[PDB]
């Protein structure tokens, strides 16, 4: 259909502080959640059945990411570390030390041999997953790094920052290929590549989402209507039904846009605080949405389209 009809299926509770992110396992069976409560909780994507807690970080966690094979997780913490976890045993495999301030964002490359991290120390770091050692430190930005993402073949890294810049990096050399957004500001609160790796989705703290052509360096689409002036809110490409942009908002709603028409096609109501994080299931029309400390719940939504 030409509009989704996402409806609340489950409300997942357990976190005792603000939830920071939610990500579906690539294999679709797990939802992972991180929180300011220093915990990672694993949930069944289809029944929301609480699976396990993963503990070890000494301070709050801002991001969590899956390896390609759904077996490993990596988390970014205010304790200035990342931890690589084995999901099955729930054990810390490695602790990545090097950042001199909070680690805000992380992702595996598709090969899942590397992890990219963004920090308040204004650097992007590339880590070897096998040895937990830092391979490279990029003096990426002049303010905290809000987001990092590898493209589909893992040859580029896109990073965003409160310095109002979005930069793309050559993984192998760590040299800057392009400075996509060269504004004094507003703060770039989030960036990721599109699934084909042609486009960058970029959020700015003037309630604006923009789809960029990486090669051309030009803004293709603008999405508006939501509120985003304070928080680094994740945005997603929904690709299992109709082609949507998904994002949280500071008005406690999940916003869904038609990618092409830039039209608002649904607003999800239920959260009682800022929706900080959203995730689109890899195979089913299901959304995970996560909220800050007044709510602390994860909501699973299902659509027919
Ligand atoms: C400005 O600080 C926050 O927004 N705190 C909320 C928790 C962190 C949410 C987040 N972590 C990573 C991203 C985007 O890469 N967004």
């Amino acid at each position: 259909g030409s509009k989704p009809n996402y409806a609340l299926k489950f409300t997942l509770a357990g976190h005792t502080k603000a939830v920071s992110s939610v990500k579906f396992s690539p294999n679709g069976e797990w939802l992972a959640s991180s929180s300011a409560d220093k915990l990672i909780k694993i949930w069944g994507a289809y029944d929301g059945k609480f699976e396990k807690t993963i503990s070890g970080h000494k301070l709050g966690i801002s991001d969590v990411a899956w390896s390609s094979d759904s077996n490993l997780l990596v988390s970014a913490s205010d304790d200035k570390t990342l931890k690589i976890w084995d999901v099955s045993s729930g054990k810390c495999l490695k602790t990545l030390k090097g950042h001199s301030n909070y680690v805000f964002c992380c992702n595996f490359n598709p090969q899942s041999n590397l992890i990219v991290s963004g920090s308040f120390d204004e650097s992007v770091r590339i880590w070897d997953v096998k040895t937990g050692k830092c391979l490279k430190t990029l003096p990426a930005h002049s303010d905290p790094v809000s987001a990092v993402h590898f493209n589909r073949d893992g040859s580029l890294i896109v990073s965003s920052s409160y310095d109002g810049l979005c930069r793309i990096w050559d993984t192998a050399s760590g040299q800057c290929l392009k400075t996509l957004i060269d504004d004094d500001n507003p703060p770039v609160s989030f960036v990721k590549f599109s699934p084909n790796g042609k486009y960058i989705l970029a959020a700015t703290l003037d309630n604006t989402l923009k789809l960029w052509d990486y090669s051309k360096g030009k803004c293709l689409k603008t999405y508006t209507g939501h509120k985003n002036e304070k928080y680094c809110i994740f945005a997603n490409f929904s690709v299992t039904g109709g082609k949507w942009i998904v994002s949280g908002s500071e008005d406690n709603l999940v916003y869904i846009w038609n990618l092409q028409t830039k039209e608002i096609v649904q607003k999800l109501q239920g959260h009682t605080d800022v929706v900080i994080s959203t995730a689109c299931h890899p195979t089913e029309n299901i959304i995970a949405s996560a909220a800050l400390e007044n709510d602390k719940t994860i909501k699973l939504w299902k659509s027919d389209c």
